[PDB]
This record gives structure tokens, C-alpha cells and sequence, in this order.
């Protein structure tokens, strides 16, 4: 059931229902630098793969293990769950009409600020009524983990743990965290405890309590969750800063409880500075 994919250009496919003798797939890569890409469907008497699935108020996509066009739809994921805050309107699609054959043109993309913290991939494809159909692979890059300011982006990578570091002071007392709607907390307890080990590997971790960290601590000093859509953000009264400067271990997993991590380490100032003792 084979249709026939050819390339137009970077991250450009083109299928037909004429019917392949072997399976050719496409292989698109989206980043910042190349945010979009073209699915174009031929009309031989032309439907995105999965089915409506460009239409839809909830996008839906191909598991990139789908094996045809029924294993896809039956199976059809949702978009949202690659891309958090994907949207149907990022999909532009056009009729067009080129010496007696009809062919429609999705392009798909993603505003670059919205790129997921970890890699993703699902495919998505053209579809026909004879359950002919043609893959395209969607690889969709991470936006880097960061620190910019008091916010801290953290991401993931499969070669190893990311850590970032950053500065709370009493005149600079806040910071703001986020793992992902994706993605999930460590340790669990993060507003009760810190990680006192080398990494927020629970194997690793070994969770104490941040009244080790704070003076007056308490844990209604974290709005938000790390895993929120504005992740969480950590504020210190004055009187919270300790007389000597410390450090702590928060961050995130890929999974519940595994890898990629992403440490954190939120360096803590002395409060008097040296200058002002």
C-alpha cells in the first residue's frame, strides 16, 4: 500500500497514491533555524495522514512506530503531547492546481519559542481512501536549556544530565523554574526538600530539608509547579537568607522517576553581603 514520496526541498515531501514497490518515508528535522515544514497530499481522484488530523481543533499525529495508514489512525496521537500549546493554526493549508494534477499543501509550523525542552518525534503523512499512504517522520528539536535573568529553562538531552546554576539574593529573591508540561519534578518534594547528593537522580539525591537552606522556611514559598505551564517560582523573604552563602539541588526528569535529568543549582547569598557587615 505504498504510495510514492518524492522530495521537493529541505523538509518538503510529496506523495502520490501511484503505488510504490518499496516504502520510501520522509525525514523532516524542525528548529528554530528551520521552524516549518510541507506535507503535499496528491489528488489522483488528497488527505493528510492521519486523517482530519490537520483540520482539528485538538491536532492529531502518527505514532512514529505506526506501521500504515490503519495502524496511525486507529492509534492517532495528539499533537499537544509533542508540542505543548500546539494549535491547528499552525498547520496553512492550500489547493493547488499544476498541469492537470491536484495536490494539497500542509505547512506546518512551529513558533520557535515554543519548541518542546526535550527531542520529540511522530510522523505524520498523506492518506487515501484505498489505504494507500506515505510517511513523513517529524523530528522536533529542543529549545536549549537557559538561564535568562531569574528564569531558568531547564531541558533534556539523552547524553548526558543538563545543569544549569542560579543566583538567589535578598535584593534579587526570586527565581523562576520550569521542567515542562511534559516532564516532572525532583526531588517529588521539592518544596519541603533539596537534593544534598551530586544529582536529582532519586538514586542519587539524597533528599534533606531546606531548613538546612532557609531561615523561617516554608514551603508557601514556591507558587506554581515545576511542571506548570510558567513552571515554579521560588521568592525568599529578606529575612529567609541565611549569614552565609549556600547552594541546593532542585530540578526535573524526563519521566516520573528517570532520565534525562536536569540539575539545578540555585546558589544562595549571605545575607549581610561582605561589604555591608
Amino acid at each position: 500500500y505504498f504510495g510514492t514520496l518524492t522530495q521537493k526541498a529541505p523538509n518538503w515531501y510529496r506523495c502520490s497514491s501511484t503505488r510504490a514497490k518499496e516504502e520510501v518515508v520522509g525525514h523532516v528535522t524542525l528548529n528554530k533555524e528551520h521552524p516549518d515544514m510541507t506535507i503535499e497530499c496528491v489528488d489522483d481522484g488528497g488527505e493528510f495522514l492521519p486523517l482530519e488530523g490537520a483540520r482539528s481543533s485538538y491536532p492529531r499525529v502518527c505514532h512514529i512506530d505506526a506501521k500504515d495508514q490503519d495502524d496511525c489512525e486507529r492509534n492517532r496521537g495528539f499533537l499537544t503531547d509533542y508540542i505543548p500549546g500546539a494549535k491547528q493554526y499552525w498547520y496553512k493549508i492550500e489547493k493547488v492546481e499544476q498541469n492537470g494534477e491536484q495536490s494539497v499543501l500542509y505547512k506546518f509550523t512551529v513558533p520557535w519559542i515554543l519548541l518542546p525542552p526535550a527531542k520529540q518525534r511522530y510522523k505524520v503523512g498523506c492518506r487515501y481512501p484505498n489505504h494507500e499512504y506515505c510517511f513523513v517522520e517529524v523530528t522536533v528539536e529542543p529549545t536549549p536549556p537557559m538561564v535568562e535573568g531569574k528564569r531558568v529553562t531547564c531541558g533534556y538531552s539523552e547524553s548526558g544530565p543538563v545543569n544549569l546554576e542560579v543566583d538567589l539574593s535578598k535584593n534579587a529573591n526570586f527565581i523562576e523554574i520550569r521542567c515542562g508540561e511534559q516532564h516532572h519534578p525532583q526531588p517529588s518534594t521539592y518544596t519541603l526538600q533539596y537534593c544534598s547528593g551530586d544529582s536529582v537522580d532519586p538514586q542519587k539525591c539524597s533528599p534533606q530539608s531546606l531548613t538546612n537552606i532557609f531561615y523561617d522556611y516554608s514551603s508557601s514559598w514556591w507558587k506554581g509547579k515545576l511542571n506548570g505551564p510558567d513552571g515554579a517560582t521560588l521568592t525568599i523573604p529578606p529575612g529567609g537568607f541565611p549569614e552565609e552563602d549556600k547552594s541546593f539541588l532542585v530540578g526535573c526528569s524526563l519521566t516520573v522517576d528517570g532520565p534525562p535529568f536536569c540539575n539545578v543549582k540555585v546558589r544562595v547569598a549571605g545575607n549581610p553581603a561582605a561589604a555591608l557587615v
